[PDB]
């Protein structure tokens, strides 16, 4: 998979083990959680490729948004929008099965980078946009999290134990997004 | 209520009015939200007092979240602790009654800046750390919803009702913490 730098960071996270620890907590995430976030891990596997389509009908459907894929003129850098979309999919997965360890947290980081104007389309190869507003990745938690209920509970579970998959990956985002906000925040501040 | 600069801020939002508008649409924020936060509003007007406990009994629990509230020494300045849960409680049905308009927009702004650097404690006239680390912010977008999810049913209401009640609260604080972070954001990444 092309650009998939996970591991082979080797910049280190500027944020450390025990940082993980106290955010975990602030975003209620509890042992009790990592069953159910692999759970709907193996539940999504295989549902995976219409998951890509739903959400991209989502950000093509606003073009405030997709602009965010654009080249300099102003239409769709697709070889950029089949590159983000491969990468993206290793992260759903990734989410359902990395344990949260070092590096883990080395390419956390990186994905902050990646959606910042410090290394946003260098790994791509790509001419587009130089920066995406910070403002829109906070806001992604929430249509990243409803549009997954759904299916969370096709392939067959009971309406309290899909509750807690939901559950889960809604702290597993907004953890997440939390920690890319370090080359977006003045220094001192994060 | 002491530091309710509501509407009274004029210094303007450096975020205009159509920026809500793509951003209510990122949060997927429609009309036919509107409704039921309004109704969400109305059912916990009542139950408001409750909610600051079970939700202090949560920051109580943590030491990296209530060190956020504790003078120099390391002990909660509590004279700070009973004038935000004040502004905070006109806070919640102001999410469920105030119509999102520029003076909201005013006044979003204000509040990031209360919990930045450059504005926090002086409103409240207090010796406590000097700035909130941004990750936690978004971090609040989890408990501040999960917690909520009781509340908004004890008053009796139908478990599809209901759904509609979170579902627009969980859209609500996302589309809020967005703009907070606005003075902790470098300047043209926002
Ligand atoms: C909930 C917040 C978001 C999540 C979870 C998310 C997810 C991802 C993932 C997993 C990747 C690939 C990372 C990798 O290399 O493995 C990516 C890249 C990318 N995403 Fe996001 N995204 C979010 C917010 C946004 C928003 C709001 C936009 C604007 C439409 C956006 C546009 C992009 C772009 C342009 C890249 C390419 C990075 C590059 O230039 O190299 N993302 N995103
Ligand atoms: C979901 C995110 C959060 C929400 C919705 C929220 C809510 C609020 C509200 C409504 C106020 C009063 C605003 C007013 O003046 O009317 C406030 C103030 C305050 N909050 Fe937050 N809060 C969040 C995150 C946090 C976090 C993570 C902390 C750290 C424990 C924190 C600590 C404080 C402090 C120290 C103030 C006082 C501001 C000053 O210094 O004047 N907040 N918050
Ligand atoms: C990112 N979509
Ligand atoms: C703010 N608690
Ligand atoms: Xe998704
Ligand atoms: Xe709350």
């Amino acid at each position: 998979i092309p650009g998939y730098t996970y591991g082979e960071t080797e910049n280190r996270a500027p944020f450390n083990l025990e940082d993980l620890k106290l955010l975990k907590e602030a975003v209620m995430f509890t042992a009790e959680d990592e069953e159910y976030i692999q759970k709907a891990g193996e539940v999504l596997e295989d549902q995976v490729e219409e998951i890509l389509d739903t959400w991209y009908g989502f950000v093509g459907s606003h073009p405030h948004l997709l602009y965010y894929f654009t080249s300099p003129d102003g239409t769709p850098n697709e070889k950029y929008l089949a590159a983000v979309r491969k990468r993206f999919s290793r992260w759903i997965l990734d989410t359902s099965n990395r344990s949260y360890d070092q590096a883990w947290l080395d390419y956390q980081y990186e994905i902050g980078l990646r959606h910042h104007r410090t290394k946003k389309n260098q790994t791509d190869n790509v001419e587009s946009v130089p920066n995406i507003g910070y403002r829109y990745l906070v806001a992604f938690i929430y249509p990243i999290t409803a549009t997954m209920k759904p299916f969370l509970a096709r392939k067959g579970h009971t309406p309290e134990e899909v509750e807690k998959m939901y559950q889960a990956w809604f702290k597993a985002t907004t953890l997440q997004v939390a920690l890319w906000s370090y080359p977006y925040v003045k220094y001192g501040d994060f």
